[PDB]
C-alpha cells in the first residue's frame, strides 16, 4: 500500500527533493551495485560515509545516516547500516532485514521529529524529500526482495517509498 514500484535506473536525474536510501556494510566500502555508482558519482558523500564507519564500524547496525549527495542539493542519501562486512562476507539474511527494519524506524522517527552531516547542505524541510530506494538487500546481500517488501510495508501510515526496478 506504501510502496510504489517504478522500473528505471534510480540515479537518472530528477527534479524534485529525494531521499535515496540504500543498505550498507560498516566497513567503510561503498564497493559493488549501487554502492560503487554513488561512490562515483557522490565522492564526498562517500567521504562522510567512510568516517561514520571510522568512528562507530559495526556499532552502527541498525542506525542509519543521513549524508549530502553535495552535487545536489534535491538528492540526500541515507545510508542503513545492515551489515557487518560488504561482498561476500555480507551477514544472515535474517539479520540484514532486522536491521533494515530498525533503520528504517529510526529514519520515520527522525522525520517526524542521523542528521549530523546535513548541517549546512539541506535545501528544504526534511518532510518534502520523497524516499526511494533501489531494491535494497536484493543484490549482493542476497535477501529476496519479498521480505524486505514485507519490512517496508509495515510502516504503511507513515513512510511511502518509491521502489525502482531494474
Ligand atoms: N542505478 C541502479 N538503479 C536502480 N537499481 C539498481 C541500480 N544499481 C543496482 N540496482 C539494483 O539494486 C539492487 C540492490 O543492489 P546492491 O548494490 O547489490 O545492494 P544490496 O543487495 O542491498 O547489498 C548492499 C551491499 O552491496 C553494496 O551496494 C553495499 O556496499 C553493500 O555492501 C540490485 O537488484 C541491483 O541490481
Amino acid at each position: 500500500s506504501n510502496i510504489t514500484y517504478v522500473k528505471g535506473n534510480i540515479l537518472k536525474p530528477k527534479s524534485y527533493a529525494r531521499i535515496l536510501i540504500h543498505s550498507c556494510n560498516c566497513n567503510g566500502s561503498w564497493g559493488g551495485g549501487i554502492a560503487y555508482q554513488l561512490a562515483l558519482r557522490y565522492p564526498k558523500a562517500e567521504k562522510d560515509y567512510v568516517e561514520v564507519c571510522e568512528k562507530y564500524g559495526s556499532n552502527l547496525l541498525g542506525k542509519c545516516i543521513l549524508l549530502p549527495s553535495y552535487e545536489n542539493s534535491d538528492l540526500l542519501i541515507c545510508c542503513l547500516f545492515t551489515s557487518s562486512f560488504g561482498g561476500s562476507s555480507h551477514g544472515e539474511k535474517q539479520s540484514i532485514l532486522n536491521y533494515t527494519k530498525l533503520a528504517l524506524d529510526k529514519l520515520k522517527t527522525f522525520r517526524e521529529a542521523i542528521g549530523d552531516y546535513l548541517n549546512g547542505h539541506i535545501k528544504y524541510p526534511i518532510g518534502e524529500y520523497k524516499l526511494e530506494m533501489p531494491q535494497i538487500n536484493s543484490g549482493i546481500f542476497g535477501v529476496p526482495w519479498k521480505e524486505t517488501e514485507r519490512v517496508l510495508e509495515e510502516f504503511s501510515g507513515d513512510m511511502s517509498f518509491t521502489v525502482y526496478q531494474l
